[PDB]
C-alpha cells in the first residue's frame, strides 16, 4: 500500500495540470446529492463536464482513477466537481476474491455503488479503462443519484451474468446522457481509456462549447489560493459577467451564483458586500424563478442584517426588488 502512496503522489504531481482534481471542500458529488442537495440540472451538466475533464486530465497527466464515482467526485462551496482519491491502491482489474473487502474499501456511501468495468473481473499500475468505467458509472449515478446502477452484489451478478442495470438506467431522465454513460459503462475488454471523446460529444450540446472555455477557466483560476481576494474576486466576477453578457449579445449564472454563495460564507469589506449584491442583482434576470429564489432570499436576508443601517437597507431593497420580477412560484 505504501508503494501505492508514492504512485498516488506522482499521479497528483502529474494531475497538478488537472484543475479538475482536488488531491476541506463542500462535499463529494454523492455528498452533494445528500447534504446541500441543490443539484441543479445546469449544475449537473457542469458537474459532468468537470468530471470528464478531471478524468481526462488525470489520464493525460499520468493518473488513472479506476474507481471514479459520485461519492468519489469532489465539489467545493461552488460545486467544483474535481476528481481526486485515485485508487492506485485498488486493483485495475479488481479481483473478485473477497466481497467483504470490496465493501469495506471500494464503497464508502453504503449503496455498494460499483463503478468498475465488468472486464475488471476474473478471466502493477492503474488503467484508464477501469477509470473510464468508473467515471461512466459515476455519471449514470449522478443521473440516478441514490440508485447505484450495480452495487457490489449487482455488479457481481452482472460480471457473472445475473444483474442488468436497465432499471437503474431508467432512473436517469435524459435519454442521450444515459445512452452515453452506458456506452461508457459496459464490459471493457476493449478499454475506453479516456473521456476525451465523451467530452467532445458533450461540448457540442451538453458542455458549454464556448462558455466553459471561459467559465471553466475563471472557475479554475479563482478556485483556491487565488491572489485576488473574495471581494476582489467578486469585482473580477463582475467584469467576467459583463464579458459573458457581451458573449451572449442557470449555467454560469447558476454556477456563477454558486461561487458567489460559496464566497458569501465570509463577510470581508461591507461595501464589498454592497457591490456583490449590486452585481448579484443583475444576474438574477435568468434565475428569478430558480436557485435564486431558492437561496437568493436566504443570503439577501443574511446579507441585510449586519450593522450598517443604509447597507442593510439597500440590501433588503435588492432582496425584494429582484425577488419581485418573478412570475412563477414553487410550493
Amino acid at each position: 500500500l505504501t508503494s501505492y502512496k508514492q504512485e498516488l503522489e506522482e499521479l497528483k504531481i502529474r494531475l497538478n495540470s488537472a484543475q479538475n482534481c482536488l488531491p476541506y471542500v463542500r462535499d463529494n458529488l454523492y455528498d452533494r446529492i445528500s447534504t446541500r442537495p441543490f443539484l441543479n440540472n445546469i449544475e449537473k451538466r457542469w458537474i459532468a463536464f468537470q468530471i470528464l475533464t478531471a478524468v481526462d486530465q488525470a489520464h493525460k497527466s499520468g493518473v488513472r482513477h479506476g474507481d471514479i464515482k459520485t461519492e468519489n467526485v469532489m465539489v467545493t462551496s461552488w460545486n467544483w466537481v474535481l476528481l481526486t482519491d485515485f485508487a492506485s491502491f485498488k486493483p485495475t482489474y479488481l479481483p473478485e476474491d473477497n466481497p467483504a473487502d470490496f465493501n469495506y474499501f471500494f464503497d464508502t456511501s453504503r449503496r455498494r455503488t460499483c463503478y468498475i468495468a465488468p472486464e475488471r473481473f476474473v478471466d502493477g499500475e492503474l488503467k484508464r479503462a477501469m477509470d473510464i468505467f468508473s467515471a461512466g458509472c459515476v455519471i449514470a449515478e449522478l443521473f440516478t443519484e441514490g440508485v447505484p446502477l450495480f452495487d457490489l452484489s449487482q455488479l457481481l451478478a452482472y460480471r457473472n451474468g445475473h444483474f442488468f442495470p436497465e432499471q437503474v438506467l431508467n432512473k436517469i431522465e435524459d435519454h442521450s446522457i444515459r445512452e452515453l454513460v452506458t456506452q461508457m459503462i459496459h464490459r471493457e475488454p476493449d478499454k475506453r481509456l479516456e473521456a476525451e471523446d465523451y467530452l467532445k460529444q458533450q461540448r457540442g450540446n451538453a458542455f458549454p462549447e464556448i462558455f466553459y472555455t471561459f467559465l471553466q477557466p475563471y472557475m479554475a483560476q479563482f478556485a483556491k489560493e487565488t491572489f485576488l481576494s473574495a471581494d476582489e474576486r467578486i469585482l473580477v466576477i463582475r467584469k467576467d459577467l459583463g464579458n459573458i453578457i457581451h458573449n451572449l449579445c442557470e449555467n454560469g449564472l447558476v454556477i456563477l451564483v454558486s461561487v458567489i454563495t460559496s464566497c458569501l460564507q465570509t463577510l470581508k469589506y461591507c461595501d464589498s458586500k454592497l457591490a456583490a449584491l449590486e452585481l448579484i442583482l443583475h444576474l438574477a434576470p435568468r434565475l428569478s424563478v430558480e436557485i435564486l429564489l431558492d437561496r437568493i432570499t436566504p443570503y439577501l436576508l443574511h446579507f441585510s442584517n449586519d450593522s450598517v443601517p443604509r447597507v442593510r437597507a439597500e440590501a433588503l431593497r435588492t432582496l425584494t426588488k429582484v425577488l419581485a420580477l418573478v412570475k412563477e412560484v414553487p410550493r
